[PDB]
DNA sequence: CCCGCCCGGGCATGGGGCCG
DNA sequence: CGGCCCCATGCCCGGGCGGG
């Protein structure tokens, strides 16, 4: 058909489901998050960390890369640029949570990788809290 | 500059400038945000309201129509859907907000246009709290 | 007046995959 | 390997329709 508008990323059930060039940085994260990774039923969405730069293409592989029970990217997406002026933009994306903890460790958990790949981009983060729940069931 | 990837929306000097079915909307939250849709420079932007749905036509004209000073939404992006299956995409906008007041204001009028037009969507909507400020200046 | 839902066109890729 | 490439791609514009 004719896209018109973003589509969510697709969820993986076989590794291979991940593009190639994200793997590394996916495999990474799972090892990194561990049991936190995994789905837990009686908590619900309420927490984001969102990372944020200037390089779409960096931040796609990051959204790529999170994929799990418990933590899901959303699509690369943009802030509003501030001023009247079109200006650099600066491109987003939202890694959901289904609690406090997790969003934190997922916030280390990109910077372990920059450390150890120089080549990586630096990306800033927040951590985002909901008053209300998110269905993502 | 990244055909591939989404672009901010573009902000507007004079109401003509809104695109044509967004600027209803747009006039009624003007006059609803009143001062608190200028930007106040001493505000950092800590805060948003998510709205949520399965019209992305409906959040377009939404996303066009919160453009003010202290009042800026992003594009038209998408959650996550948490299955593996063909579930129906959950869209949503994200209006950023200079202080709490604001996006409960923001969350507000969009409840009273819906009020006052029957025949529009019902859009789920959230505060969002921001731990570190974003880069809107 | 404004609603949801529909459609075609156009840009400049940029990332999966080949090859040096 | 890992740097380089090129056309399937991801994005956005804006008009239109029948209806309440």
């Amino acid at each position: 058909p004719h896209p018109r508008y973003q589509q969510p990323p697709v969820p993986y059930r076989q590794i291979d489901d991940c593009p190639a060039k994200a793997r590394p940085q996916h495999i990474f994260y799972q090892q990194f998050l561990g049991k936190d990774g995994r789905r837990d039923p009686k908590c619900q969405w309420e927490f984001a960390v969102i990372f944020w730069g200037n390089d779409p293409y960096g931040l796609k592989k990051l959204s790529q890369a999170f994929q799990f029970g418990g933590v899901k990217a959303g699509p690369v997406s943009c802030l509003p640029h501030p001023g009247p002026d079109q200006s650099p933009i600066t491109y987003c994306v939202y890694v959901y949570c289904q609690n406090a903890a997790t969003s934190k460790k997922v916030q280390m958990a990109r910077l372990e990788w920059e450390a150890s790949h120089p080549l990586a981009g630096n990306l800033q983060s927040s951590i985002v809290s909901f008053d209300d729940p998110l269905p993502l069931t």
